[PDB]
Order: structure tokens, then C-alpha cells, then sequence
């Protein structure tokens, strides 16, 4: 909508101060113009018509704890954005600037986010499994990258592919995480799980075992549900990714860690040059193996460390 660009100040789902970018027309909104064609957050009152009402706000000032949801979506939203702007030069989702519009307070005791095609959504959490999920940077920029994800290699999200779809969203959320640089880890969704109990996540990337995640190729899951594994077999190419950046030694196999500024260059070219929808396991080892290529030269201990992780988890 028309107004002037204003900074309001509230809290987030964690208790935290935060700055966000508003708009003043009567009311403050939760349209940020300063990102691309903007950011904009919902108010979905907990019905499931989307997108709902344009948060609006009398104050500019958002430390109500129904306002928490929607500060962390509107400002999560933002740092997702200025990561894959600053880092990969990509201009939103679709490289075009396309609006980021977000919904919370979706339906009611809803243990989920999604990014449905058009904008993302919140569940509250039912407060047993889940708090609000905009609380968790991971989960927001997990699921804005499967947007990402749609806008370039579109893989399927079914068995290995979609289980490097939800790799890919499980390493660029961990890389938005630590780009904030607030409180990361290679775990996901810590922040939103299970308030009652403390230093557990939904995932291990560093070690996927401790869910029960596979983190080798010979422990793949080849059942048909969540869609033949794909939040299960990810552990196999997390781990992959988490030993490129932070080294170690996995089955016996020595990994170099390069850091995680390789580790985003890397995956990043392989998930737009290289991928395509139907890539698997070893797909990904040549387009990752590729991509180092490309980036650091054959010969380089990037390429080599890229190598070294992927026989690691016995992906050859
Ligand atoms: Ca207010
Ligand atoms: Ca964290
Ligand atoms: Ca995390
Ligand atoms: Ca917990
Ligand atoms: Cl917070
Ligand atoms: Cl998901
Ligand atoms: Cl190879
Ligand atoms: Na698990
Ligand atoms: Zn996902
Ligand atoms: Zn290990």
C-alpha cells in the first residue's frame, strides 16, 4: 500500500529486541520497502484464508506477544533476502525482486511452515511441539529456499532428489543462520522446538544419527513415506555439507573443512548451474565436484575436500 518507510522496534517468538521496517498510513504496516518490490506480513487471524489482513499496527511498536510471530516473519524475512542478495547477488526468491509475503497466527495449534508457491506461512505451534515457527531464522530461511530451490534446479520432491531439495533447504537455512550471526549452529529448528526441553532441534547436520537420520549412503531409507525420506535421507548430504565446511573424520574418512563461505559458493553453483529435477546422491557429488571446479580450480584442496566429504557418506 502507499505511505511513508518507517522503522518500528518490537520483540520477537524468542523475547529478543529487534528493528523492522514498516510503512505509515494511518497505521504502521508490516511492509518493508527498502528489500526488492518489499516485504510484506499477515495477520491470517488464525483462519486458513491466505494471505489475510496486511499487518497493521497503531504505534510502530510490536512487543505484544501476538505481535512476536509477525515481527520475527517480517524481519527473518529481511535477513533471508539481504543473504541471498549479499552473498550470491539473487534478488529474492526468483532473482527478480518478486515480494516476499508472509502469513502468521495460520490456522490454530499448527505445527508447521510452509512456503506454498506464492508466500510463506506460520503456524503458532500448539506450544508442546512448536512455538511459533517465524521464531526459528533455520525454518524461514529453509522454506524460502525451497522457493529458491523451484526458481532454478525445480528438483522433485520425492526420494534422492527430494532429499537433496531438503538438504539444500537444511544448508542455506543453517547459512542464513550463521550470516545473522545471533546464535548458530548446524542444528535445525532448535529455536522452535519443544519448549519444554532444551538443547534438542528437529535435525543434526553435524550429527544426524542423534535424530536417527541416516549419515551414510549404506543407511539410506528406502521406504515410501514422507515422500520416500526426504526429511530422513537429507542427513546423508547435510553431514556431506557440514564436513566440507568443518572437516573431521566420518567412517574412517578424513575430511579438510574449507569454512562455510566455500561451502555456500559451492552448493549454491551446483543448485543453479547444475542440478536438474530428477539429479540424485552422485549427481550431486559431480555437480558439487563441478562447481569447486569452476570456482577454486582441479587441482584445489576445495575440490579435494568436496571429494573427500562425499566418500565419507559413501556417496561415490
Ligand atoms: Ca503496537
Ligand atoms: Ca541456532
Ligand atoms: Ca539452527
Ligand atoms: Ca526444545
Ligand atoms: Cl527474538
Ligand atoms: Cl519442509
Ligand atoms: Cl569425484
Ligand atoms: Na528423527
Ligand atoms: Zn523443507
Ligand atoms: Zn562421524
Amino acid at each position: 500500500i502507499t505511505g511513508t518507510s518507517t522503522v518500528g522496534v518490537g520483540r520477537g517468538v524468542l523475547g529478543d529486541q529487534k528493528n523492522i521496517n514498516t510503512t505509515y498510513s494511518t497505521y504502521y504496516y508490516l511492509q518493508d520497502n527498502t528489500r526488492g518490490d518489499g516485504i510484506f506480513t499477515y495477520d491470517a487471524k488464525y483462519r486458513t484464508t491466505l494471505p489475510g489482513s496486511l499487518w497493521a499496527d497503531a504505534d510502530n511498536q510490536f512487543f505484544a506477544s501476538y505481535d512476536a510471530p509477525a515481527v520475527d516473519a517480517h524481519y527473518y524475512a529481511g535477513v533471508t533476502y539481504d543473504y541471498y542478495k549479499n552473498v550470491h547477488n539473487r534478488l529474492s526468491y526468483d532473482g527478480n525482486n518478486a515480494a516476499i509475503r508472509s502469513s502468521v497466527h495460520y490456522s490454530q495449534g499448527y505445527n508447521n511452515a510452509f512456503w506454498n508457491g506464492s508466500e510463506m506461512v506460520y503456524g503458532d505451534g500448539d506450544g508442546q511441539t512448536f512455538i511459533p515457527l517465524s521464531g526459528g531464522i533455520d525454518v524461514v530461511a529453509h522454506e524460502l529456499t525451497h522457493a529458491v530451490t523451484d526458481y532454478t534446479a525445480g528438483l522433485i520432491y520425492q526420494n534422492e532428489s527430494g532429499a537433496i531439495n531438503e538438504a539444500i533447504s537444511d544448508i542455506f537455512g543453517t547459512l542464513v543462520e550463521f550470516y545473522a550471526n545471533k546464535n548458530p549452529d548446524w542444528e535445525i529448528g532448535e529455536d522452535v522446538y519443544t519448549p519444554g526441553i532444551s538443547g534438542d532441534s528437529l535435525r543434526s547436520m553435524s550429527d544426524p544419527a542423534k535424530y536417527g537420520d541416516p549419515d551414510h549412503y549404506s543407511k539410506r531409507y528406502t521406504g515410501t513415506q514422507d515422500n520416500g525420506g526426504v526429511h530422513i535421507n537429507s542427513g546423508i548430504i547435510n553431514k556431506a555439507a557440514y564436513l566440507i565446511s568443518q572437516g573431521g573424520t566420518h567412517y574412517g574418512v578424513s575430511v579438510v573443512g574449507i569454512g562455510r563461505d566455500k561451502l555456500g559458493k559451492i552448493f549454491y553453483r551446483a543448485l543453479t548451474q547444475y542440478l536438474t529435477p530428477t539429479s540424485n546422491f552422485s549427481q550431486l557429488r559431480a555437480a558439487a565436484v563441478q562447481s569447486a571446479t569452476d570456482l577454486y580450480g582441479s587441482t584445489s584442496q576445495e575440490v579435494a575436500s568436496v571429494k573427500q566429504a562425499f566418500d565419507a557418506v559413501g556417496v561415490k
